[PDB]
């Protein structure tokens, strides 16, 4: 079993 | 402005 | 199983 | 401005 | 079984 | 202006 | 069994 | 101003 | 301004 | 089994 | 402005 | 099995 | 200013 | 501005 | 199994 | 079993 | 400025 | 100003 | 077993 | 086994 996670923010 | 999120689960 | 969820957003 | 979901679910 | 939900919103 | 959704389901 | 979904907003 | 969605599922 | 998004399952 | 989610948004 | 994201999951 | 996620974002 | 974040779990 | 990432997993 | 996590901030 | 991930960001 | 961090475990 | 950082494990 | 942790930062 | 963890930070 896997999980990933990917955030990205910018101003 | 700019914002992105992802995930991903599998078992 | 296996589930994904993406969001994005901008102003 | 601008925002987009999205969910998928697979048993 | 599988289920998905997508949306778009914009102004 | 403008927005849409979806949903989808299958058993 | 298989779906898809697409979805298309433009202004 | 534009928008078109479409869902298509097979068992 | 554009946005476009899209879903595919098979089991 | 499997399953893709692709998503763009631009303005 | 842009952004683009996507996923696959294969079992 | 395997799974991928590729997000970009720029302003 | 920009910030991205990002993690992956595999048992 | 720039950023993107990337994930791949492979049991 | 294995896991991975990676941050990137900057003004 | 394997895994990688890969950042880049950018002003 | 400037700062990222990075980590990586496999038992 | 630029960032870049990789990962990779194997099993 | 192994891990690895690396840090960077710059004003 | 075996792992690499490679990082490159400028201003």
């Amino acid at each position: 079993s896997w999980g990933m996670m990917g955030m990205l923010a910018s101003q």
